[PDB]
């Protein structure tokens, strides 16, 4: 009787119905009779019996639907059981607190070799499941943690790098730096968010190497689209990669010394963005004075359960220490990042009587002097290259173009500084050769704000591609499976996005291939790109000028100042000011150059009509990454972000509802409850049985012997399903259906023991 109805804030809430009228049913919400409220017909859901309990997997739930499952997981996480299956895939929900012990050494232990739902859910679950399944099937495998900015996709990320190198390695050196190379890649990535403290501003895909044996030989880490905004400007509450705030709080003197380091407030590239530390009591004392802004000793220090600067310091020194990085090579990162800094402080005044040229401010003296020395450039050619534009001629630049020339030169050197550091990642566990990988997939999804520019268009690009995967893969290729093998599952179907990605990425006529052509033009324009894209997709329903806006914000946009993608995600208007500048990866050749000629080596190895299109090299990496993708085993991780407050034990039932629904989950609740994830063809169950069985048995035709085997071991039309060539089993089987595939000689005569006396 009892069911769930609509609710604003917790998406659902118990009640039971009353009355009913056309298109409507009036509810009496639980204990608060005379008290009624109407809901829509559909958004009525039968509730469990049991309101009190919770199941491991959300197949097993009576009533499995959006009401159902957003119930069970809420209860599991008033109990810290942040963990849940949807039949092998994993939902997790971020706890924003460390729960004690569950990813000790001890659990991790546990969860070697064990069947899925032998043990309670777990990302080392999931991680073994990819492992035992690369392992039997020779096949490489993927694991694709997805979800919200915040929601747990690096942290799950990493259980599983640690789950796999703690239990499949050796027990020496090289396992633990594929681990350790986690405080390195997110010093120089990583920053501070007004979604995550702890924001990845680059996706990546990890991949662990096995040799024959199925035993670690080695790692590769792909990386992709860093945030190069972030690098000079921030907003008031965020802040710039972690390296920086590490360095000022954590340097010694004499570091601090060499690179003229000083409080974050007095560099332009850190102080339009939060100058606080990350500290609490304890580490706020290890800080010196002279590394605090006014603002951390008026305001305190920022709060987080994971990050502090000083801590991560010495903690990525470590980590440095632990993966080969000699004491030379950690100095040389440091100076270019403070090079970077001090290129900041390169301040600009205008000159010429109608203000057509400019000069340094007599004050940016000292950070000339600075940036010059750690970059090992002479002092007048950064002065000439960051003031003047060569075209024979050398003509003024003015201030906003000086500013552009200095921030285009630090965006560059940073970018080569992180590219750098992802290779003497790479470098510190290579491997010659390797029979099969784990990959696993850590990017950043769908994402929209007030304003939208080239970063989020990339983002929302990738998420385009990485959704038709998700669709061909769990509902298109699984179903055509289920229907070749006569099963008769229910259809779940899907509208395919191959327009929007065409829209995007299409040889000549996508927007992709049309920014470029603006690069290429004489004198390259934003408007004169829009334009184009407008004037070649006029009968494209996936494009829209922004006055055909649903919002007041987009009203004022012109035609040629930005255009709407109507992804299915949401449509998402993009303002296209800086998409020619931002398409472009390559510096100006003056700027290059100056950079080439470094009297420092470290410099000149980072180098070692300007322009490369950052849009079609990410197409590029992301092609190279869907391949892999195709073809590779796929394993799924959906994180879920409880609240925006990054508080605990706060379950926002509404937001955590609308992420079910996004994500895709609540679409595929029917298919997977009344799917089959495990299969097997008769023929290969018989061929391993056969050498082990008497002739009673071998005479069998071997989709008969496969009956007489599970009818043997007790198991029920419920459990499985003979298809037309395979047996698949159900959602919670795969204990039951990894006793059958176990191809041990004792544990197969013994099988063939019971089905011998269970014939008799
Ligand atoms: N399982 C977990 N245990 C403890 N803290 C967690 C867990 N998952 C996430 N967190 C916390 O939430 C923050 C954001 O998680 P993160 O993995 O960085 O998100 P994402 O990569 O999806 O943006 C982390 O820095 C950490 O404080
Ligand atoms: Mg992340």
């Amino acid at each position: 009787k009892p069911v769930w109805a609509p609710h604003p804030t917790d998406g659902f809430q118990v009640g039971n119905i009353v009355d009913i009228g056309p298109d409507s049913l009036t509810i009496e919400p639980l204990n608060q009779k005379g008290k009624t409220f109407l809901a829509l017909i559909n958004q009525v859901f039968p509730a469990e019996e049991d309101s009190k309990k919770d199941v491991e997997d959300n197949c097993s739930l009576m009533y499995l639907n959006e009401a159902t499952l957003l119930h069970n997981i809420k209860v599991r996480y008033s109990k810290d059981r942040i963990y849940t299956y949807v039949a092998n895939i994993l939902i997790a929900v971020n706890p924003y607190f460390d729960i004690p012990k569950i990813y000790s050494s001890e659990t991790i232990k546990s969860y070697q070799g064990k069947s899925l739902g032998t043990m309670p859910p777990h990302v080392f679950a999931i991680a073994d499941k990819a492992f035992r399944d690369m392992k039997v099937l020779k096949l490489s495998q993927s694991i694709i943690v997805s979800g919200e900015s915040g929601a747990g996709k690096t942290e799950n990320t990493k259980f599983v790098l640690r789950y796999l190198t703690e239990s499949y390695g050796t027990g020496q050196d090289i396992d633990d730096r594929i681990v350790e190379a986690n405080p390195l890649l997110e010093a120089f990535g990583n920053a501070k968010t007004v979604r995550n403290n702890n924001s990845s501003r680059f996706g990546k895909f990890v991949e662990i190497h096995f040799n024959e044996k199925s035993s670690v030989v080695g790692g590769f880490v792909s990386h992709y689209l860093l945030e190069k905004s972030r690098i000079c400007v921030q907003g008031k509450e965020e802040r710039n990669y972690h390296i920086f705030y590490r360095l000022c709080a954590g340097a010694s003197e004499d570091i601090r010394e060499r690179l003229h380091l000083s409080s974050p407030d007095n560099f332009r590239y850190l102080n339009r963005g939060c100058t606080r530390y990350f500290a609490n009591k304890e580490t706020d004392k290890q800080i010196l004075q002279n590394r605090k802004s006014p603002e951390y000793l008026k305001a305190g220090s920022l709060k987080d359960p994971l990050l502090d600067d000083h801590g991560d310091f010495i903690r990525m020194c470590t980590a440095m220490k632990k993966i080969g990085l000699d004491d030379e090579e950690k100095l040389d990162l440091f100076r270019v990042v403070a090079g970077v800094l001090h290129l900041g402080n390169i301040d600009f005044e205008e000159a010429g009587s109608t203000s057509g040229g400019c000069n340094l401010k007599n004050k940016s003296t000292q950070a000339l002097e600075y940036c010059a020395e750690l970059l090992g450039l002479d002092q007048d050619d950064l002065r000439v290259s960051l003031t003047t534009r060569v075209m024979v001629i050398k003509v003024p630049l003015k201030v906003e173009q000086a500013n552009n020339a200095r921030d285009a030169l630090a965006k560059t050197v940073y970018s080569h500084l992180f590219d750098h550091v992802v290779n003497r990642v790479n470098q510190c566990f290579p491997f010659e050769t390797s029979s099969y990988f784990i990959g696993v997939l850590d990017i950043e999804g769908f994402e929209y704000f007030e304003h939208n520019s080239f970063e989020q268009f990339c983002i929302n690009y990738c998420n385009e591609k990485l959704q038709q995967f998700f669709n061909e893969r769990i509902l298109k290729e699984e179903q055509e499976l289920y229907q070749k093998e006569g099963l008769g599952v229910n259809e779940v179907h899907y509208v395919d996005n191959q327009d929007c990605i065409d829209l995007i990425e299409a040889r000549l006529v996508g927007i992709l291939d049309i920014l470029d052509e603006e690069n290429r033009l004489p004198q390259p324009s934003d408007q004169h790109f829009t334009s184009a894209v407008h004037q070649k997709h006029k009968d494209h329903f996936r494009l829209s000028i922004p006055r055909k806006s649903k919002l007041a914000i987009h009203r004022n946009i012109r035609d040629d100042e930005g255009f709407i993608i109507r992804h299915f995600a949401g449509a998402v208007c993009y303002e296209t000011t800086q998409f020619v500048e931002k398409n472009n990866d390559a510096l100006h050749m003056s700027l290059e150059s100056l950079i080439c000629e470094s009297r420092d080596k470290f410099i000149r190895e980072l180098f070692e009509l300007s322009f490369i299109s950052v849009g079609n090299k990410f197409k590029t990496q992301l092609n190279l990454l869907l391949d892999k993708l195709r073809s590779t085993g796929a394993s799924f991780i959906r994180c879920i972000k409880p609240n925006l407050k990054m508080t605990s034990h706060h379950f926002e039932g509404a937001q955590i509802l609308s992420q079910l629904q996004c994500s895709g989950m609540v679409s595929v609740l029917d298919l997977m409850q009344g799917g089959f994830p495990s299969r097997a063809s008769f023929h290969e169950l018989y061929n391993m049985y056969k050498k082990y069985m008497p002739d009673k048995l071998a005479r069998l035709d071997p989709r008969l012997f496969c009956k007489a085997l599970f009818k043997a071991l007790g198991l029920n039309e419920i459990d499985y399903k003979f298809g037309l060539t395979k047996v698949f089993f159900r959602p919670g089987k795969f204990a039951e259906f990894d006793q059958i595939m176990k191809s041990d000689p004792d544990h197969l005569a013994e099988l063939v023991k019971r089905v011998n006396h269970w014939l008799i």
